[PDB]
């Protein structure tokens, strides 16, 4: 009982959550841990404290208004150095003298400025890879490479230009961030160990490729257990949420009276915005269906007008934020237009629901080449190449390519191995129980 974890997600959802699940299964194998939430972020939550992982409050250096009071992303990222540092500093100092002093932290790949903040205090530091081994090992050939990639790669000679994050098809488009997702590699070499939310066996390949540069743990799919092992039983959910939604089994009993793979789940996860003009296309693509399509508030606008007023509640519900767990998991659902997040594709593939992948930015072209090409767990949208963005009818005709034809009922097949994969990854001798021991083997 000697180890504790201070674990740092960058602040935003698809960060958080695998942060916090992480968190649930080192306490189940008797370690101690504290997530450490901005300011802002814990005081819009308003998280509930009577739980096995406590909370501690760090500072990006926006606690009152987080992120869009930044006045550009480089100046938020430099500020999060910054107050980031002080204040992960001054959480390990209030520890010191208490019964259990943090030993341990876990930090976002995306900050490895706070691997000096460990390596400081004397402590164990491993950064923490919400993303895909595929991705990160393009991203850290990138990195030794000058930022710069060269097609083909050798070792993943399928990957076009098209397939690689957008931040290498896109040219000079967010520059903050494509440093920062080529610096995650800047000491990553010199922490204890190099965790990665993915299991082995879902990328064998690039696991190994990776593992050549850096030994890495595979310590994922961060799903929670009742769905998989089923061996941590209060583990039911995604219980730490930056949206608010109507307390939703208005969703699930909804879904309910559907008949089984007839409605069409579309969600876009907590941070991608669609244009005006992309919001038309999707909204008239997907009104041939019965479906659930998720459209956070701040986009409402850009639906077309008196959209939310002429959906046919029979066949169809619009909802401002899911419990995507719960739907993936219910059997109304005929596919996902996603996307592409990797918590969401993870999901996906372990719930078996076939995919239509409409990828935005980041590492969403990687992960849907992956789901069309690699897994063939689904089909992606074909977008205009002058005009950049999916047409309703490439939308259209995407979604029936899963829900009905002959490419449909291979996809099926192939998407629902993948859940006993990662239970077998998830269970005692699996991949990653194996990996996560060591993990709590060091610490403690
Ligand atoms: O309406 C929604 C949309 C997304 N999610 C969850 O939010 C996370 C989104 O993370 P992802 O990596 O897919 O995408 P990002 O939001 O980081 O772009 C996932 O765990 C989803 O299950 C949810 O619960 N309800
Ligand atoms: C990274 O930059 C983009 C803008 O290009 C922001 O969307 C993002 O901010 C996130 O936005 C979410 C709400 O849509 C918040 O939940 C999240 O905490 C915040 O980080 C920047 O991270
Ligand atoms: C950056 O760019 C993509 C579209 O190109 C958008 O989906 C994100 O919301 C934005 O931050
Ligand atoms: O790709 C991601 O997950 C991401 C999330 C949040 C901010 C920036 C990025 Br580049």
């Amino acid at each position: 009982k000697r180890g504790h974890v201070l674990a740092v997600p960058y602040p935003a959802q698809g960060h958080i959550t695998p942060f916090r699940q992480f968190c649930k299964r080192l306490h189940f194998k008797g370690l101690k841990t504290t997530l450490a939430l901005t300011t802002f972020v814990f005081n819009s939550i308003n998280p509930d404290l009577s739980g096995p992982i406590s909370i501690a409050t760090i500072s990006d250096g926006y606690d009152h208004g987080g992120f869009e009071t930044a006045d550009s992303i480089d100046d938020y990222l430099k500020d999060f150095k910054t107050s980031g540092s002080k204040t992960i500093a001054d959480i390990i100092q209030k520890h010191q003298t208490s019964d259990n002093p943090i030993t341990c932290i876990v930090y976002d790949a995306f900050l490895p400025w706070a691997l000096d903040v460990a390596r400081e205090f004397g402590l164990v530091a491993t950064p923490f890879f919400t993303q895909p081994c595929a991705v990160n090992y393009v991203y850290y050939l990138s990195y030794i490479n000058n930022g710069s990639l060269q097609l083909p790669i050798e070792e993943l000679p399928f990957l076009e230009l098209q397939d690689l994050p957008s931040f290498f098809s896109v040219s000079g488009s967010y520059p903050a961030y494509f440093e920062m997702v080529l610096q995650q590699f800047i000491n990553f070499e010199k922490a204890d160990f190099v965790l990665v939310n993915s299991f082995q066996e879902l990328e064998l390949h690039e696991n190994e490729l990776w593992s050549k540069a850096c030994p890495v743990l595979t310590i994922g799919p961060t799903i929670p257990s009742i769905y998989l092992d089923q061996r941590i039983k209060s583990d039911t959910g995604y219980d730490l949420n930056l949206f608010e939604s109507k307390d939703d089994s208005f969703c699930i009993n909804w879904l309910d009276t559907r008949p089984q793979g007839s409605v069409v789940y579309v969600a876009f996860g907590s941070m991608a915005q669609l244009t005006n003009v992309q919001m038309e296309e999707l909204a008239s693509a997907v009104s041939n269906f019965s479906f659930l399509w998720v459209v956070r508030s701040s986009e409402e606008e850009k639906l077309p007008s008196g959209f939310l007023e002429t959906v046919n509640k029979e066949k169809s519900l619009v909802l401002k934020w899911s419990p995507q767990l719960q739907v993936l998991s219910n059997k109304a659902i005929g596919c996902f237009l996603t996307h592409c997040g990797w918590n969401s594709t993870m999901e996906a593939l372990t719930f078996g629901v076939p995919m239509v992948a409409m990828p935005q930015w980041t590492d969403q072209p990687m992960n849907a080449k992956y789901i069309q090409d690699v897994w063939k767990a689904g089909v992606r949208v074909k977008t205009e190449k002058e005009s950049g963005i999916a047409k309703r009818e490439e939308i259209e005709f995407s979604i029936k390519e899963v829900m009905e034809g002959e490419r449909s009922k291979e996809m099926k097949k192939n998407v629902k191995k993948w859940r006993d994969l990662a239970v077998k990854s998830l269970n005692e001798g699996g991949s990653t129980d194996t990996n996560i021991d060591t993990f709590v083997s060091r610490v403690q």
